[PDB]
């Protein structure tokens, strides 16, 4: 990078860059050290250790369902970087930008073997699996849905684009968050699938190697939002919202030794001061941009989205239990529904209670125009949460959604 | 007039006017028909009449914590106003402005003896109380806060003013309601105080005649907003918010006979169609202002409110149980606090569940500062919610209040 | 043992008569013996002593949800009757008919105390409640809908009438026990309202005496149907239906000593062997007429109904595990629903799962008509399930009601 | 588009005719388009594309176990027929009638190869199997019971005859689809015997063409019933039954583009709108007679049956998740059982759970008679369930069969 470690597409890496990361985590993996892989995992969920790392009832950590979410996870990736160079990660933990239709799957983390046979090495792509220690099983993803190589009625017109872009449109940090965070979940799910020990499970994603690679990109999106904020005229590290959490540290990052042998994360635990990453954490992205759209190109695209009447459904997420996913559709008066959109929440047991202080908006303008329906009409919205396993979830007490309207 | 009634303050009510009114409800109070007083009372709460009078588990029947709240309560006064009409009234249901500091509690409804001219009579003040029949009980009032009688750092800048005015600084209807309603909640308590049977108890609170009086000033100022919105450029009769509910016919009004003999309110159960009062209900307010400044002077006021940094506490109101009061204090790092502010909610144990889909912000600016406190100063915030009875209710699971900051 | 008995209405009871029964159960209720009250109480459901009385997992021995229900409960009133006799009774167990709107609560079972009145002295009305020793608890009551009195959109046609009359229409023993049972569910509800230890709970209900009182009026209908059929041309005592189970001994009446010291009760445990009560069980009814109408008049009243197009909703009952109650409305394409009817089951932790082999029908012609609708027009139809202890039951997994059309 | 079609028997087919269809499907089977074979194949069950085609948990879109089954499969033969036409076909999809003992296997679908024979040349018989691309597998067959040929304790009365004849007796649309479906189950079994990828599996079966062939002979009976009824006095196109679902659009035929490029198919997705095939779907049958017997002769043959006491067993089907087959005998009190009958369902991992709202009946008079037994005598009745892949299915939890008696 500048010195700043540069985080890049796990895709356009160097045979060398790659190699380094391979040996790196390979080592990292059997680093029984407090700041060794396997204990880092114990941060995000199981074994939990948050109220304290051993007090009464152990809630797991990882600010999920709250504002101070990205800050937490931001420390975590770095907590993994300032962890790879411990093993000579010649570079910064690369990102797997799911935001774009990926036909073939990135080989960096799909291969189960790796012939360093040119050099002296020939085995498993450590960046393709790990072993859950205490819970003695194997993270084994079930991508199941490789329709993460899907839609785009216009090509780039895909889920994540719609998701992030909107997220990005938000100017109030907190508005941006709920949305930003829901896209996070997508990939948690799109990979863990219907399996237990995997990326689709609060308690276990940490264990899988791709975790880093994804949050690396989510935190790359986060960055992308700061940068756009700056371009809009706002201080990108200014959070005037939720100023009750930002000051409160961030466990265990704040725990110090001997659970976190890092000092920067430690010193930088109060989210408040974790926004401007480049300073406190020297690392950066090669291209703060979304799907080859310049920061000015993004802004600009957004304001063109604003050029017309739009229609959204609001979601009051209170989420609890295991992570689940939900579909919703626009039923017409005699009952003519159309799949309108979907989203998923990550979660488990030890999750720490959470309820968004606000709605999760989700555009439906299109599905509506298609079906010849306007905001002046009678149409009802219908949902069905569903567990990470064929278990229909009662959509009863679950507050019905609003149906916002954003003119101009 | 032909196709309108006019609403004045109880305090500008010429004996002429109030005479009509005294004999009106008096007659009303004796109307045993489905659109006579007693009847026209449960429409609110007890006895339950809402899923359907015939249903098994029955809830209240009035929209609370919900964007359609004002329209319902607005539709309700029309219901009363129309009965008085049917009973020799010649004026609209007067509003008891509680905005301005009350020197004493108005005559119209305070004394309990209507003597006066023409008939040379001498009998009870119908507008001073009725009595709950089904319950064999009788209405009550307990103004344990009459110190509601003028507080105000700089004079006319009083609580409910502070309150109702913020609310007006808001063009996102839902945003304004979640504030416009908490305001309204105050009198509900300022009057019933602690009487299990009174303006302070979701259930019987519709039987005391102030209900109407009060709910007329609210309806008043709500009309105000509309007006104000006009002066801001927006369509004062369009709500591009919560449309999923702005369309569900408001019961009982949507019941028609034999529960609701009034036609122009079935014809209007849809909130959607309750915004245009003068026109669908033909009833006007004498004036449209709030404590002095006109619609304009209003707009030309709030702005000033926006010329300085402000600091709010947001409250995530899931509300449920019985009516109850919450007060909150800012606590300095050390251990001492200062009374922050306080709001209250009205709520029977016969209410349909309800949780707001947005935070309920309230200003702690000054207080904070008058405590040598900066928006960026390490400080906590403890809350207290006690019933109307006096059981301290454990907030152990009440979501901690945020601490929003505000630019400009 | 020797002598017939004539069961009378719980109103045309002569103080001599009443006296014999008052003193009888009084004695019964102190009969510690296996054929004593607290014990005969057990036969229905709790303490369960079912497949056997000693095996690991046990259930409430009573038949519910199955074809063979009316026999089980028939043997049971006999079991109790013979027992009342054994203690001095000399009249059959009276029946509290409720197809007729009760304007008050029959003395027999309501007085808190009774007066020998044939020697004058005070004792508590044994037919007014009882203890429940194993549970160390006491029955209780709650006449919930004493609004049962409240009935008759056109006179005597009360819910139960419509309800039983229909059951009497069906000429197939099976198609009819569907209705006849679901009818025998109402009093259960209307006497135990929300109280856990009462009639509304499979477990304790047979602990309260009004059960005997009820199930005597049901068996009164069962005999009556037996007339309507004989009058119709059929041999009462045989059924062209369900023969798979009409011969499986009923428990525990079959056990014999030591859980059933009664021999007629046992020897006649096979339901087929109990259709001709008087012959097997010496006992008859003062009268067999619903609303005082002849078996002939019934056969007339029915066909007369067989004269218009009707319309019914279809219910596939299965039974939760707790007594519940659902009422279904019948919303228009508009979104304006309209209460149309209801029924309730009698569930219980300790039951043996059951589902009726056919649908339970329930006419909606009328409600339809009074809404400008008919079988060809478009209408939807909604349900809402509630537990006895106010607790909405998820109806998500509840096969939707079908809507029939019956010509003639 | 324009022109009627007459569906013929798969035997009285003229080489010209056959030719048009042979070349047609041949073409069809190479139609990669949404309305191509491999795709139209999907409509039934696998690949599932059901509630919607993109939501998380998906099911086989086909209706089974429900009232609305005969329409679904009716729209489906049309969906395929129009498609055969689109490729050159000019005759309706023939029907392989099997109510009549097939002594051989009809050429149409059996020759491994065919000879243009109207220009002479070899091509493979497209109506003889197909590939199944998604599964990367190929249909297969196993005529298991080519012992189907084997039938007739007294001639033409083959299992299917007894079976269908009965379905035609019932005059209630619903009571009859119970039989009519369970009948449409036999060929499924008798063609796919033990082979996983064949007709005996909900998933793949519509992949083999003889399905079309079958479901054309079923729809042939469905029309026939429609005669017997019209002849009986009823309006074919309406049903006095199940109206709750006769108007719920069938999937995916309703979807439209891009999963159903057919418009008649969609526009007529509501089952009510499909009873009068010829009118909606241009197409008829050469004949409508079971065993060559007139609609009149049927109405005669039936009543004639309505002339003796019969006896039936009762089955409450629910459906496992896999196609199964059970056969019930009817053991004496002796311990000497006697095969009495059987039937089989068509299950599948991917189904939408269903249970019939009523029992499925199946007569045992005869077997009873030939054993010196009748409805009053004592006899028990046993079942044995086996999977297609030899695997005894636990019948422990399977509501026992009831045994009816039908006089007249
Ligand atoms: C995976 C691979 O490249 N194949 C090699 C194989 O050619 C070789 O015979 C062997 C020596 O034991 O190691 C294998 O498994
Ligand atoms: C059996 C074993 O150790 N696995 C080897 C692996 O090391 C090597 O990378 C691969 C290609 O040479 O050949 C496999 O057979
Ligand atoms: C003369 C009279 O009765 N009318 C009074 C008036 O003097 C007073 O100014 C007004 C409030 O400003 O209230 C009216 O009722
Ligand atoms: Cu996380
Ligand atoms: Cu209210
Ligand atoms: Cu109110
Ligand atoms: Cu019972
Ligand atoms: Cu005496
Ligand atoms: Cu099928
Ligand atoms: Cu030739």
């Amino acid at each position: 990078g500048h010195r700043n470690l540069v985080r890049k597409s796990v895709r356009n890496l160097s045979p060398a860059e790659r190699a380094s990361l391979v040996a790196a985590l390979k080592s990292l993996q059997e680093d029984s050290s407090a700041d060794g892989f396997q204990s880092l995992a114990s941060f995000h969920a199981q074994p939990p250790l948050c109220p304290a790392p051993a007090a009464n009832k152990a809630f797991a950590c990882c600010v999920h369902g709250m504002a101070t979410f990205p800050e937490w996870h931001r420390l975590y990736t770095v907590q993994f970087e300032d962890a790879l160079r411990r093993h000579g990660s010649v570079v910064g933990i690369p990102y797997w930008d799911t935001v774009v239709p990926q036909e073939d799957l990135p080989a960096f983390f799909n291969d189960e073997i790796w012939d360093d046979a040119l050099f002296h090495a020939n085995f498993t792509n450590p960046f393709n699996g790990a072993d859950i220690d205490f819970n003695h099983q194997k993270i084994a993803r079930d991508i199941n849905v490789d329709k993460l190589a899907k839609e785009g009625p216009k090509g780039y017109d895909t889920w994540s684009f719609k998701q992030y872009i909107y997220a990005l449109e938000q100017e109030d940090y907190c508005d941006f968050e709920v949305q930003f965070e829901i896209a996070h979940n997508a990939i948690h799910a799109w990979v863990g699938g219907t399996e237990e020990y995997s990326m689709g499970h609060l308690h276990y994603a940490s264990y899988d190697p791709v975790f880093i690679l994804h949050h690396s990109n989510t935190d790359r999106l986060f960055a992308l939002w700061q940068e756009l904020q700056k371009f809009r005229g706002h201080d990108p590290n200014e959070v005037n919202c939720a100023l009750e959490m930002m000051r409160e540290p961030l466990k265990p990052f704040s725990f110090g030794a001997p659970y976190n042998l890092n000092p920067t994360t430690k010193e930088h635990s109060k989210p408040e001061d974790t926004f401007d990453y480049k300073g406190h954490f020297h690392y950066e992205y090669d291209h703060l941009e979304l799907q080859g759209m310049n920061v000015q190109r993004l802004h600009d695209y957004i304001n063109q989205q604003k050029e017309a009447d739009r229609v959204f459904a609001g979601f009051l997420l209170e989420g609890i239990g295991t992570s689940a996913h939900l579909d919703f559709s626009i039923c017409a008066i005699d009952g003519e529904c159309t799949h309108a959109g979907y989203f998923d929440v990550l979660g488990g047991s030890l999750e720490t209670p959470w309820q968004f202080d606000r709605l999760y908006k989700y555009e439906i303008t299109d599905v509506l125009e298609s079906k010849g329906l306007d905001v002046h009409d009678v149409f009802d919205i219908k949902i069905t949460q569903t567990s990470w396993d064929n278990e229909d979830i009662s959509t009863d007490r679950f507050p019905p959604p609003s149906v916002i309207y954003v003119p101009k």
